[PDB]
């Protein structure tokens, strides 16, 4: 197979062969609609096992929907949703959170590496509490792993959870790349979520191997009923649910999801180790997951561009490039990029 | 294969083997996200060919989303969406139209067989026009084929189109079962849509053979831009679009969609012909598509229920039963039901 | 003074001289804004006395705002607001309820004389309860006195309250013409509201004597906090609240409001007694409040129209006219209309 | 009269005696409702004269409503409303703009003295234009005079207008204190609005002398129709409009509004001139309107507080106090404050 030249995002990758085959297997026969079938029930039982707790699960088509739905059930229209200014909900959902929540307001809390600064968060969540002329603190959202591939430690997450419980705020986790942060920390799903104070999680699978299926995992099960209506009302209740369930079931079979995440993180780590010490190349950050950033010589950026590589190079500081690897990124794919970088140095 | 005992709805069926296999074929390699890939472009070209016109296409996860999105772009918040009181948008979307349109109001216009009465429609669309204290006529929605399996004729559709153009109202078609009405009429997609005045269509495929992929087909292309944002904002813009595109492409290959619709309609027609003249059985309607209604003796309803058949029997008048067939309903499946009806008579 | 020829509605009348003078008295000095002044506190204490209970009060600019705000706090976006099809919320608020509630859906329940039929209400409020694809029963709204001048008896109101408590539904009262129904029944404010099960009331004063000031009276005080934010968010929290408070205080001084209502009802009753037995004139209904309907000979309608009288005559059945009297309608004003009717018969 | 000790805001003042008397005069007789009366027509003609142009006028109860309504007609739900982070729409309307616009997003553009920095504005309004995943630039809002009493010059306003026309963005002016900036500049209403590119103005009168009546002045008259429905739908269409019209008519009679603004600005200017050179007192800014800020010795702040003065002293930097004067602030009121400041120094 020729080397895959795309490193723009993990969203360009396909799906593990086991996922597509699960769809084939489940394409025959009849099945109750809207999640009333056995496969769906099986998947829900799997989430309970995986999270070591009775949790409520709602499979939806996209991560944007998962996020907006979660947040809409955790804030009134006159409420505030605290998040990092570089978060996906504040930048790439065309205001989906604002839509689903019926006008809630996002309040940004800056911090290095796309992580909310705990001190600032503590200050913002106590602004004008009770003042009738001001929108009110309602919930907090943190992306795990972050939009730049950094990772909140178990201590940092739990710390945010303190502030949330302290001000009666809900805590949501945008886990579009949940698995990548999970395998980097080597902790349990439970330790990185409810045991740390998370109330709702956007369990991402699409970016880590499936076709199109995300899971809303509710730890604060009292929101289940509201969530059902909100999902349906937003047009996110799939009639032939087995086709979302089949994807996730495969995803959660034989530890496929974790293996896929390990391969993605392993690929970026390989890239960082190969880029360290090359002419006109400075790796930025620790490359904790499947996303790597590095400062490159412009001429080397054009050489990579001319070489047919797909990557972003204008969204941040001058000369800062971003390479994103996926579950399907082979060691070979990475070695091709390294070689082209070397040869272009 | 044993006989399929479910006739509750076509939404219990799986997917044509060609669809799942298309997903397998397209699960490898990389592809631009959010519909920027070649397969998606191919599918769009196919819609233009099929409809004999440059049309704008937006693939979405569900029919509820397709409907709500279409209607939201055709009415202001203070506008009215005219529809039959038995329509899906007025009953089974938990108010999705109201949600997406930011509060538009559904105005029902009754009529036999789930078809809007043209005279009543003409009267309702001219109520308080221009009155500041009243919501205003904005658009009209007709389900083709209807929720009860009846079909609007080309003349009836076009007639509704006159009223719409007359009052500057948009005309939307809920084509959840588009194909079933199309093959029953034997007309062209164009003749049953834009040539008759339709501005926006919810092109249904899920119920006729795919896993989960519907298509918003815009004939009034001036709404394209607004539709992009609305789709994204509602969380309905799938990142790995090839998995929706692959389904639809297969659906629109070798006339699969039409063949599937023919088989579904053929199955119901077989059932109606077998039920005609049996004890305690009166077939209601002409069974124009893949949905059949009949009045049955209660005892025969329990015998079918005890026989393990799945069907609705309480949603309408007393003793009125509904059997729905799908693209996968075999002549054998139908003959089993007929036999059980006979034996239970 | 010449006779007042307008009988279109009570909304054409001005304000009792005591109201305007209260504004004069309170136009000097300084006062805390947004209802934090003494006059406002005084008014709130008056509502508690008048209703013989601790109630929460929120003065707002219009009856449409009072209605929408009340209902928005009693129903989720996916909820249903039951009301008569001829109700103001379903006809003349350009969808304000739909707006404030973020998309809730009005469900009409017909009945003679603009009064919800209890049997139908009982059936509608138990439709698809718990069904995820359907909007849910949330609250009920009854207009007291109704839009046609009829009145719900204490028994009828309480009966609706049973259904509401039975299905955990909130009960709102549109009291745009609260006082007119109150003095017709001769009951206490408490007996016609909370003692009968009402949770929220749109206490109308504008139509009965003030310039522009309505009062949201909450008996279910647990909604107070939410109501504050909703009122502010909707732009209905007046900064110089004393100018709404001054109007209402005057309104509730020396039983002015009741006296005003008595005069309005007395005027319509005088008109009905004078119209009974005249050529080409049939009085319809019992004229329980300040609104009278009668069937008149077309030629007599033009004679009244040519005589300069203002009234509606096309909104109902053929030849059905509506005369509405106000707190300022003198016996003289009524005698002029009667004379012109006589002379035109 | 004893000295008025309140300087918290101009919203604590009452109304010019001419306003209350206008209400008295107009409290008798009958009048068409919802702005269909002669007084209202008269007022509209006055706005056209005052602005030297045919403009559309919509009188509403509050400034928050005026703002939200204006902005809702200038941005789609997926649009951006650019404003200063210290603006009223971004801080004290409990998200009214977000509510009325159905979820539009406020994008802050910082700058000294509550004035949007033109360079930053130019950069922000061209972010992700056309990108489907991002909310889009839609309109800009500037407060004239600003929330801190500063004033945009005719050149600064027009400059913002260039950017707006350049990117097809609407330009709204929050003129809560319109008159104060107008008399400080000595320009014409037209020069400070449409001649500089303003499309919609929240014409503030309440803070400058009336009881409760603001005016939405539309220079982009093509939005009139939409505005009517939006106003009604939001519950802001007063039935007895003459009571808003009477206030504004008085306000715009014998140059009362301008005289009132001159007195307010004159009072603050007197205060600044008296505070200049006193112990432990530093005046901040040029005091261009009716709002003054100064840094005071804590002990002097308690002495003023103990003296019974009402003012804010915690909302900004340490030791920064704010005194706001109104149309009713006499030279005497100001001399009392100066004396107490002196004696407390
Ligand atoms: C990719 C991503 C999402 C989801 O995007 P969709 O295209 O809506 O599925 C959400 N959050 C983050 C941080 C992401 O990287
Ligand atoms: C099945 C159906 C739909 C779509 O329902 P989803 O479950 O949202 O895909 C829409 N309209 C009609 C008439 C239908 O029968
Ligand atoms: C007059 C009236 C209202 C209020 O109308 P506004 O013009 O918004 O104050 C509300 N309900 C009923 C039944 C009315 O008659
Ligand atoms: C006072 C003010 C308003 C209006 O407030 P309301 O209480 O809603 O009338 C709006 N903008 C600014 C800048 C203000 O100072
Ligand atoms: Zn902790
Ligand atoms: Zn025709
Ligand atoms: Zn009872
Ligand atoms: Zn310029």
């Amino acid at each position: 197979r020729p080397p895959a030249l795309g490193f723009s995002s993990d969203n360009i990758a396909g799906a593990s062969p086991e996922v597509a085959q699960a769809l084939v297997k489940h394409s025959s026969g009849q099945a109750g609609p809207y999640g009333t079938d056995e496969l769906t029930a099986q998947v829900k039982r799997k989430f309970c096992e995986i999270f070591e707790r009775d949790v409520e699960v709602f499979l939806v088509p996209t991560g944007t929907a998962a996020n907006a739905l979660c947040l809409s059930a955790m804030t009134p229209p006159w409420g505030n949703i605290y998040c990092h200014p570089a978060s996906h909900i504040n930048n790439d959902e065309c205001g989906a959170p604002e839509f689903f929540s019926n006008g809630a307001k996002l309040m940004t809390v800056d911090g290095p590496a796309a992580k909310l600064d705990i001190v600032r968060l503590r200050e913002r969540t106590r602004e004008k509490v009770g003042d009738v002329h001001t929108t009110q603190p309602a919930c907090v959202s943190i992306t795990q792993a972050t939009e730049v591939g950094s990772i909140y430690t178990l201590d940092e997450i739990e710390a945010i959870g303190d502030v949330c419980k302290s001000s009666s705020l809900g805590l949501h986790m945008d886990g579009s790349r949940f698995a990548n942060a999970l395998v980097s920390l080597g902790c349990s799903p439970a330790e990185m979520t409810w045991k740390a104070g998370v109330d709702a999680l956007s369990f991402g699978a699409t970016k880590n191997g499936v076709l199109a299926a995300e899971a809303i995992v509710l730890f604060n099960t009292s929101l289940a009923t509201e969530m059902s209506y909100r999902r349906k009302r937003a047009g996110h209740l799939s009639s032939k649910m087995r086709f979302l369930s089949a994807q996730i079931d495969a995803y959660l079979t034989d530890d496929l999801w974790l293996r896929n995440a390990r391969k993605a993180n392993a690929a970026a780590q390989r890239l960082a180790q190969g880029l360290e010490g090359l002419g006109g190349v400075e790796v930025l950050g620790g490359t904790e997951a499947n996303i790597l950033f590095c400062r490159l010589d412009s001429a080397m950026i054009d050489a990579l561009l001319k070489a047919g590589f797909g990557f972003y190079h204008d969204r941040w500081g001058p000369n800062v490039v971003r390479f994103v690897t996926s579950f399907a990124t082979t060691a070979e794919d990475v070695d091709h990029l390294l070689n082209q970088v070397r040869l272009a140095a």
